């Protein structure tokens, strides 16, 4: 099953992103901090990283820079959520459009090997 790591400090956004992804049958990993995202990514190898750029403690774009500098994490597609192209494969605007949100993520997640 595909695993998506959601990096989102806002409880409401995290729940919405989680519910939408779970309804699609995906497993998720969750964290409110950019640094933790790096740690979790190395420990659980998510298939895609959904990251809010406007985190309170750090820019999501700087976190993406670290991701791309790591040989084990650089291949993981990163979708930025902003209220980028930093290394992000795609961007999703907030307030989000549910279909656009899911289409963007599924396109990057569900590719033939």
């Amino acid at each position: 099953t595909k695993k998506v790591l959601i990096v989102e400090d806002n409880e409401l956004n995290m729940k919405l992103f989680h519910d939408l992804l779970e309804a699609q049958g995906y497993e998720t990993l969750q964290t409110r901090e950019g640094l933790s995202a790096l740690s979790i990514a190395r420990e659980n190898k998510p298939d895609l990283i959904l990251m809010d750029i406007q985190l309170p403690e750090i820019s999501g774009l700087e976190v993406t820079k670290w991701l791309k500098e790591d040989d084990d994490l650089a291949h993981i597609p990163v979708v930025a959520v902003t209220a980028i192209r930093g290394g992000c494969e795609a961007y999703i605007s907030k307030p989000i459009s549910v279909v656009h949100f899911l289409e963007t993520i599924k396109r990057l997640l569900e590719r033939q090997p």
